[PDB]
């Protein structure tokens, strides 16, 4: 199973911000696809009194909004299948034959367990570390 | 935009991070290495000097890993182009692939050319982390 239905992103990878680099530089082939419940999430951190969780929900968004440039990007408002967030992003990906994109440990250990191939920010990183 | 796959030069190969890359998700197929390419690596291992040596069996390994990550295929013969640099440009434009490589001044000819091409070094500064 190797997905050419693009990528479906969660909240940590957005939250980390350097996708946005990630895809500018070609290397995040699209169509990329965020879960309306993401972005829901992102709103309830930026709508914190708590400076550090209001700049965090700011920060993804921002990361959003420079995905916008490198590629077509669209909010999923139909998702119908799980009860948890990281159910739904995993059903969201074998519907697409999308690969999620996610820093979330417990998120990639239900992906591996699935079969659902998941990109991971941080393994990047940490493969192309001097 | 590139629909086509990925092109691999012989300094991306040498060079040896895209095989990290592709492990870990971020190389999507097809990937296509024209075969001068395959021969140019094959002239570095068997030279007489043990550091052409080097990045011959440092290319040729990196492509066997490839090789593992995704589906690879030699494409042996190019007839669009004179120099290496214009037949690399040439293919990866009519395979409707990305160019990538590691080799800075080919980067800027793919740009003139109105070729995709990828970088190795763009994408380890891209991971950079921020905030």
């Amino acid at each position: 199973n190797a997905p050419r239905g693009g990528k479906v992103l969660d909240t940590s990878v957005l939250v980390d911000g350097r996708v946005a680099e990630v895809a500018a530089v070609g290397f995040l082939e699209g169509p990329l696809w965020v879960p309306h419940f993401v972005l829901k999430e992102l709103q309830h951190f930026a709508d914190s009194q708590d400076p550090l969780r209001r700049a965090k929900g700011r920060r993804g968004l921002e990361t959003l909004e420079r995905l916008r440039e490198a590629a077509p990007l669209e909010v999923l408002e139909t998702t119908p299948k799980g009860e948890s967030v990281d159910e739904k992003l995993l059903f969201l990906a074998r519907d697409l034959e999308a690969a999620l994109v996610t820093n979330d440990h417990a998120l990639l250990q239900m992906a591996r367990i699935y079969g659902v191939k998941a990109l991971s920010i941080q393994a990047l990183a940490q493969a192309l570390r001097p």
